[PDB]
């Protein structure tokens, strides 16, 4: 991978692996989400990091608030997918990281994604919002003119998501993380939550449709000893409303929506 | 990746990813097992496949009976690991696939692995000794002189594993696969079973030790609707454990194994 000519975005190519594909022999949306995370980390490394020494001193970290992914064509097993990523500050609110996925052979855009990140104290888990001196440190690595993977005014990535009301149409109960679901800091990987959302989609949908769009809000983290229930109701192409909540008290951890196109 | 000069082994390099590492910022044993599977798959593709046209006609597949991995140094996040793999027939019993892992910078061997595979009818699940006509088709892609990743006299890779007796010292109950644990044929990925074995190792061991050796026997498959219990008992500067995976209800065995850990 490498920073582009202007040093304001980063590109990396990936060969889709045999264990990374589903039954149609194309990459799963979780493999795609793992690759977006990987190119995001390689971008942060290439420019000196994604916390600055200032954030590290204040015990401040970046945390995902929302992930939105739209795929037109999933890369097949053995195909090379090229991914370009960049960041942009959105004022005191937080920062956005965008991605563009392309077929390396044709050069056509096969997917796009956008995420919203907020600053949080690592210990108290309190938000606080982006400070003046911290922001300045990041500004030099972001384009100043708006560069959006989803430019359209009031598009799918910015839509408010409602809370699913019981009884849910479908559910997968008692989902628990294992060591492979944790990251290097022993926290559940953000991609695991996407997998848990998808657990309550009926197999008949998975067999006859392809996932086109997924939007997922992150409200609270699932700890190593937590148990999750994944709820799904049809709201319609097929569209679904999703809710992840901790098995006991029913505390919400995530809410989202999915849009599926008939194969 | 590419077949070597003699066309009898295959090499591929991998850059360790950020989500592939544990708390030490080095690759997990499950990341390593996934990479061995990937280089095995790329080797089969580079030579025409890992079923031959005759096996597909007969509804015959290769299935793993045993996996044995020994790691000296786990590659760090960002490091390039080079893996060489080859196959050898072991008569009518079945075939063996071996791997050698190396640090791409130093050229030193950082790990090695060996696996035993048997032929099985895909539908009846019945095992069979490898026939001559099928065997002959594979022989041209394997070295004829023995090439072993574990040459040693009574090496760890060939040791018989006993059945853990209740009560187990440690256990992780109610483990279930999710869609990410399945392969392209909707079967639980062989690496998931390694993860499930490791689930019952106490966190204190994981924090103070590094996994050196894991040997795992595969007896039966966990289906999509099955639930698994992972049992572990200490059998021992080094810690050794006996492992058992069994289906949560009736207690039917799916896997047995052993692990050896060295103090960090
Ligand atoms: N904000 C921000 C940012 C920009 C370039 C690379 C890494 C980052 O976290
Ligand atoms: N997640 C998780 C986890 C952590 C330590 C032991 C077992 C687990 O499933
Ligand atoms: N047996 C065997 C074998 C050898 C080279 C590549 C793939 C194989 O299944
Ligand atoms: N394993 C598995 C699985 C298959 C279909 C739906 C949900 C699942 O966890």
């Amino acid at each position: 991978g490498s920073l582009t000519e202007d040093g304001l975005s980063y590109k990396e190519k990936f060969v889709v692996r045999s264990y990374e594909v589903g039954s149609n022999k194309t990459a799963t949306v979780e493999t795609i989400a793992n690759l977006l995370q990987e190119v995001g980390c390689n971008h942060a490394q290439s420019v000196g990091f994604a916390t600055t020494t200032t954030m590290r001193k204040l015990h401040l970290i970046w945390v995902t608030a929302r992930m939105h992914i739209e795929i037109y064509k999933y890369p097949a097993w053995g195909d090379v997918v090229e991914i370009e990523t960049w960041c942009q500050s959105e004022g005191r609110i937080g920062t956005r990281r965008d991605w563009i996925l392309k077929d390396s052979v044709t050069g056509e855009v096969t997917g796009r994604a956008t995420s919203k990140w907020v600053m949080m104290n690592q210990d108290t888990r309190r938000l606080q919002k982006v400070s003046d001196d911290v922001r300045d440190e990041y500004l030099v690595f972001c384009p100043q003119e708006p560069r959006l993977a989803f430019p359209e005014e009031n598009n799918r990535s910015l839509k408010k998501i409602p809370k699913l009301e019981d009884p849910a149409q479908y559910s997968m109960i008692g989902l628990k993380p294992r060591r492979a679901d944790l990251d290097m800091n022993q926290h559940v990987n953000n991609v695991t939550y996407i997998g848990w959302v998808l657990e309550s989609i009926p197999q008949e949908i998975v067999d006859t449709h392809e996932l086109q769009v997924i939007t997922l809000d992150y409200r609270r983290e699932c700890q190593q000893d937590d148990v999750v229930d994944s709820l799904t109701t049809t709201t319609s192409d097929s569209q679904f409303l999703h809710l992840l909540r901790l098995s006991g008290d029913g505390q919400e951890i995530n809410r989202g929506t999915t849009l599926w196109r008939k194969k």
